[PDB]
């Protein structure tokens, strides 16, 4: 899913799904609200736990 | 809760609550029985998992 030309409030993401915590690389989930991005890509799938 | 003037045996903490593991900063849970502290503060609350 392509995400652009919008204001992203990542703090509300916790309300959408009951995930325990983020796993971010090269960035912190704490600072996501303070940054800008050219484009955002949301890749969704289902796998096994392991 | 203020904790002072007592001998603390942290190894028994695992019996009190069914928590999986500690999360310590600046110290290891392994060495807690070998140290002294001027005062201990226990802050209790309830939050969401995320
Ligand atoms: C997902 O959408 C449904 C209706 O399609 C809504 O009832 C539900 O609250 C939504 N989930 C969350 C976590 O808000
Ligand atoms: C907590 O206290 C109750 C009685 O108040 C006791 O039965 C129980 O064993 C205690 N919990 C633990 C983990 O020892």
């Amino acid at each position: 899913k392509r995400i652009s030309n919008c204001v992203a409030d990542y703090s509300v993401l916790y309300n959408f799904a009951p995930f325990f915590a983020f796993k971010c690389y090269g960035v912190s989930p704490t600072k996501l609200n303070d940054l800008c991005f050219t484009n955002v890509y949301a890749d969704s799938f289902v796998i096994r736990g392991n």
